[PDB]
């Protein structure tokens, strides 16, 4: 049947990753599959997915900060 | 003429705890030191441009730390 698969590389915060990876192992699931289940479940619970979205971009905005921190702290030692 | 301006300062934690340790064991106050630091470095352009650059980063540093603090704290009750 028509069931292709698409490959992309994913980076997750360590504390969350080694907990999701533990849940996927705790229940005989795959990381790529738990994401699929969540996305299909939330996509049909729209008032709930809206909260996930704002949480996601607030995690990305959070991510830029942790990066921009090291962006500068590295640039500091180039002068200190 | 001689006047003084009363600016409130917010110094990074590790450095502040180190300047106060310097001035206490030197018979100095951190504000006179700041006067001395500026008066020294401004007469020496090439080194000024460096402490400018170190500052430019020292501020980008803390303003990035500010973006993080606000992002998590809004997540914290966003659940």
């Amino acid at each position: 049947d028509t069931f292709e698969t698409v490959r992309n590389t994913i980076r997750i915060e360590s504390e969350v990753d080694e907990s999701l990876r533990q849940l996927c192992h705790e229940e005989r699931i795959t990381k790529e599959t738990w994401l699929e289940a969540a996305y299909l479940y939330l996509c049909e619970k729209p008032e709930e997915l809206a909260q996930v979205i704002q949480l996601a971009q607030e995690r990305l905005s959070q991510r830029k900060a942790i990066a921009d921190y090291k962006r500068a702290k590295t640039m500091q030692e180039r002068f200190l």
